[PDB]
């Protein structure tokens, strides 16, 4: 039997996901919509020809006893409160990064959902279901390369928007390092540390440094630099390395295009868009959110811990930000609900 | 069970390792498809296939039995290749919508009988499974080619490489199960005709353990505008599966990069990628896209719009001229009639 | 003790013998120059600073006794008998390629190489010291891709000079290859044919057919297909690929330069000179003759009966470019002396 | 004509240089040498068949008036003083890295050298001598991908001796990079920082720290985060990669070895050694420095003062490897005597 769903949110994020359910996945169907913009919500009904009712906010939506899963697809800002309103209901959740954007409100979360019979929420970190993410991750469990020494990456983007700011540096970018990281390690953050070398002239931001340096710190010992890099030009890139005792792992060059023999030179191109690069994890992530939800089983993606995680490393980070020192961090046990 | 627009009901002939791979697709990733029926000539075969991925479908003990049950819309002909033309043919007297793996026919005689009877319908039914029109790099090397920015194609140059084959492989079959890809692939990248097709045999290979099997073969090809197809066929190649892409033009190259998903491996005195071992995995977005547009014309009670039949019995002339020519190693000429209005 | 050099043709690819021989390499001298252009000749000996004599003609240099080593590279058709008058002295002899222009020619001085004590002919086959190459062929031997079954090349070049001719395409071009293959796979030719794809639109030679096709056959079974493409624009490439029973050898792409990401592509620039690709290929060659003439032992490099296969084959494949047809090679047995 | 030489120090590297000196470059002699282990210098004669006097001591060598040149290339303890000694005559001198061990050292050579009436001394910094490198800087220096903002660097070795100390990651191993950025970036450093990532299960040598992680700034704010890691196993490697305002650029794999199909992957060969990586480098660099002596000419390599910038940066590196703390740098300006 459809998943039956009901999306808060229907900005550009929304309405991608409502796209990826309505069109491309197997076994859901959106049946609600709401969003502060009420036109907008209507919008997402007409453009995606849905046979959807629109609600004027989340908590009426949010009592509809037809719906099986919400996804929490508004501006970050809002999650929270909205999150801890399903907590309410029996329906499953699926909301996008972040879980919340401060590390109280998704503590407070978690501390709800412990309360709970079952595990119903799963964060939108799709790092975790990119094909080539996955199979190093793979790789590296296997014990070829020995323990993990040193991970190194890039988040490459070519140009921000005005809007873009300092914080978001790590908010809306970093912060798929930082879940993925002890996620590929199964291990425990301890410090964060955000440099800053020289400004780059292709910043037109007001208070937006780039690019940005972050190093993390492990239980184990683990060292991880990671280069942030957001008005690169060049394209969109992510890269990720992990040195090894005995070897070394990394991902190979994306790119399904033809190699060009022209003028001199060869050449391939490279992906602009992240959007482009990631269409793959996202479609595999809902997939498996509502295969789940089909079945009535919690979901096994990324949890509220896991989104807590990230909530407390991205404070940490945005306190360097301001002086450039290292941050300690200290994570509690997972619990036994989230393991 | 008719969902976001009428959930088309499958039957699936042929539960090999293909069959599988379809009924996987048509059952979780793709949308708007159920697979109600299935067969195979071993019946424990198509047993496993409906246990294994949780099917509620009916197992027929052959293919006219599945072919006279009025609830199913499409069928799936996934069998060996020589089983493919009087499948075809049967469900031709149905109402029901036909996708065919390739080949067509394992002959021109048989390509020719299915054309002719589909000629004879009100609406065209039938999809010739030739996916690697829809695959991502495939088509993205077209495109390039097709800005003109390498100038005319002067020589093509390809490489279908396959680890090693069943016992069932037959010489013949390096044209009809293997070969055949690229003789429907570059005269569509081409949008051009051959006029010619030579089989030469280098050094036979060692790894060969089937009778009559020549392996590795070399395949040229010729077409209207002169250019010349140079395809290397190699299917005990051991290391591998790997199809390999190179076209030579006036002003510049073109060539298909390594495909890969896994990581770069640096360890004992190499650096080191995984190549692919299976075509059913190295294939696995084209036969989704192919298998998505599909169903799509299917719910629609549409003609499909990929492969036809037509394009199955031009790729059955070229096949035949090949299978001819694995005889003396002598060209053999080749002449296409024109697209009948039906398949245009 | 230092080996005194007679060159005989001072063009430009005996300007660079002798500016590699004095300036480059070690353990010789150039004592000696002749061209039939005298003044050439002249700037040679004036440009590099020799302490060398100038002499009308091949014969009168040749009897300079004070020349231990001469090497000849003239223009290929005067080769021929500047090598045999050469050979009625005791000196060691490199010349570039071809041996002769005419099998008969290459027979001829075979046949009197072979009257002599010792061997003193080395051709200058410089493809066989490419480190690429050597490697490629040192790995194959190996045995672990198995036996070669088929060999897939190109010989890439992006724009040809105005005396380039139909025939340059065997003679100057595809006889590398032929040189090369041979030596690769230890093996002989039993036939060779040329094919000719629809003609580029940038030829603008009188007579030219580019691209050309030639496909060799061996005594061991291996097919050769080298694709000649001499208009190709865009650079100059030597490609090479071994197909092996369990599996395959290629070249890797040539390059010391940067990888630049730049504008939505990720690229390296191409070579367009073959005097810059073999560079090294060319001072291991040389360096270890003269190394060879140093001990008084005669040359381990490509022999004049390496010289006449390669003239046989190149002779067969002009003929087949009358006509595209297949053209038969019976390579005879290996004399003693060569091997 | 002939530039003549002494060698100070006939082990690996001595001998090396010597066969360098002999066999490969052309316009040298070595007509004299010296190690403390005086059979070694006598092996050294023998093996390289050399017309050369066998010396007791540094001293004694350096008083033979035939001799236009000195290589020291003893252990670089030794450095310093055979370095000051050679000052006192009117030879030209090549030493090995480093200048000498102590900054103070360094300095002492610097003045020294000030005093006399043209440049004698060239240190052995190899790397700006690799074409790869050097291909990289002069891209770089075209503006292509705008101002460098980070360089990230890996110096990867795949086991070290028993005689591998901490302190020596950083003077026999970091020191490479510790020249050649300031060098590829025309920019002066401002601080340095190593770290200790956990500690490899591969070490087995007391007290030594691998991996190490340097942080070096230069004064227009430019970020060098280089990965040094000597017990690797795989093999030795160097990476350079330059993240500029508009793009990238990066070194490309090194090998001229082929690339195999086998068994489920598609591999290159990695060196296993140093001595084959930087084969190019070490010559080119030798033969332009007998190049200069040969014209009297001061050497145009790197000089004392460039070694001095090493010294204070490694002096700096070995104080932060006690505390993993920050330590600043603060070079003079360069004297009018070394531009």
């Amino acid at each position: 039997m459809v998943v039956k769903v009901g999306v808060i949110g229907t900005g550009a994020m929304g309405r991608a996901h409502i796209d990826r359910l309505t069109n491309v996945l197997t076994g859901a169907e959106v049946v609600a919509v709401t969003d502060i913009d009420h036109e907008a919500a209507e919008a997402a009904v007409r453009d995606f020809h849905l046979n959807a009712k629109v609600y004027p906010d989340d908590t009426s939506l949010l009592q509809d006893p037809d719906i099986d899963a919400v996804f929490v697809v508004s501006f970050g800002g809002a999650h929270e409160a909205t999150v801890l309103k399903a907590l309410d209901t029996d329906k499953f959740i699926f909301t996008e990064k972040p879980l919340a954007t401060t590390l109280e409100g998704a503590k407070r979360i978690v501390d709800k959902e412990l309360t709970k019979s079952k595990k119903v929420i799963q964060v939108g970190f799709m790092r975790r279901y990119d094909q080539g993410i996955r199979a190093l991750k793979e790789k590296l469990d296997t014990g070829i390369i020995g323990a993990p020494l040193v991970v190194r990456a890039s988040h490459i983007n070519p140009n921000v928007a005005s809007n873009y700011s300092n914080e978001m540096a790590i908010t809306d970018t970093l912060i798929h390092e930082i879940d993925e990281m002890h996620w590929l390690l199964d291990d425990e953050y301890t410090s964060i540390q955000i440099t800053y070398p020289r400004q780059s002239a292709e910043v037109r931001n007001e208070g937006l440094h780039d690019p940005q340096l972050a190093t993390l710190t492990t239980k184990k010992g683990t060292v991880i630099q990671v280069l942030v890099h957001v008005t690169a030009q060049y394209g969109y890139e992510v890269k990720l390395e992990v040195i090894g005792e005995t070897g070394e792992l990394q991902l190979p060059n994306y790119g399904l295009g033809p190699i060009l023999r022209s003028n001199a030179n060869q050449q391939t191109a490279v992906e602009m868009s992240w959007i482009n690069r990631f269409i793959q994890a996202y479609n595999t992530e809902v997939q498996e959110f509502i295969d789940e939800v089909a079945k009535s089983e919690p979901p096994v993606g990324p949890s509220a811990w896991d989104g807590y995680i990230a909530a407390i490393t991205a404070a940490a980070a945005n306190r360097s930000q301001k002086d450039q020192e290292t941050v300690l961090i200290n994570v509690a046990g997972t619990p036994t609900f989230y393991q």
